[PDB]
């Protein structure tokens, strides 16, 4: 499976960073009790970034618009002196316009990214799936997880049961 189920979640970063309209962004209150997925990566990442997130919202895309507007999927840049909040929200629109871009001070978020297990460098665990029911990070996906991985596992994501 390209899931990894945790017997011991993560807590979900405390970031307080600056969404696509420039506004402040508290991760936590704002993605409380809502199925929140979480990568970190680039803009400017021709593969990795743009690949993951075309996964999921493909994966998303299947799932009835109640469902979808449930999900928070949240993209927190690695490269805020590119990824700008209007220059994030730009590239995420053309992918899903429901994407949450967040951007900020890299040192903020490398030590967010630490408290999940993953390890950014300025330009393993990919993406980290948040239950509705405890807010806590219970299931990761690597490099490997496909489109049809997601569309599979969004529907138990959603709900927070085990995928």
């Amino acid at each position: 499976q390209a899931a990894t189920v945790l017997d011991k979640p993560f807590e979900k970063p405390d970031l307080v960073l600056t969404d696509t309209q420039g506004k402040k962004y508290d991760l936590r209150e704002q993605t409380a009790g809502k199925p929140t997925l979480i990568y970190f990566g680039y803009t400017h990442c021709p593969d990795v970034a743009p690949l993951t997130m075309n996964n999921i919202a493909v994966a998303k895309k299947q799932l009835s618009q109640a469902e979808q507007d449930k999900l928070r999927v949240v993209f927190v840049s690695t490269d805020p002196e590119r990824d700008t909040p209007a220059a994030l929200g730009k590239w995420l629109k053309g992918i899903d316009p429901q994407i949450v871009g967040l951007t900020g001070e890299f040192d903020t978020i490398q030590a967010g990214a630490r408290t999940l297990g993953i390890s950014i460098d300025p330009p393993g665990t990919q993406v980290v799936a948040f239950s509705p029911k405890s807010d806590a990070g219970y299931v990761l996906y690597g490099e490997d997880a496909t489109v049809d991985d997601y569309t599979k596992d969004l529907p138990k994501l959603i709900k927070g049961e085990n995928p």
